[PDB]
């Protein structure tokens, strides 16, 4: 396959703030990967398709091997387009 849009980077160091119903909190797990980014369900290594990115919030990786370390696919800063970090040490 060869479809391309204005997702993020494959590899975008994410969270995923999921809890079983025992009527308690979302629970953050850590760092997936951000392959493919959909209309409020992204497409995540490690996952069957999607998960619906309420479910889902973007981490610091802080740099170095954190980040890089994913499947380069659509590895390019240019097709694939990220935001300003929350900058946590």
């Amino acid at each position: 396959h060869h479809h391309h849009h204005h997702s993020h980077m494959v590899g975008d160091t994410v969270w995923v703030r999921r809890h079983q119903t025992k009527n308690l909190e979302p629970r953050w797990k850590g760092p997936y990967t951000v392959l493919l980014t959909t209309p409020t369900a992204l497409k995540v290594d490690g996952i069957a398709a999607w998960i619906h990115a309420a479910h889902v919030k973007a981490a610091d990786p802080g740099g170095g091997p954190s980040s890089r370390l994913t499947w380069r696919v659509q590895r390019s800063q240019n097709p694939l387009k990220i935001r300003l970090t929350r900058e946590a040490p």
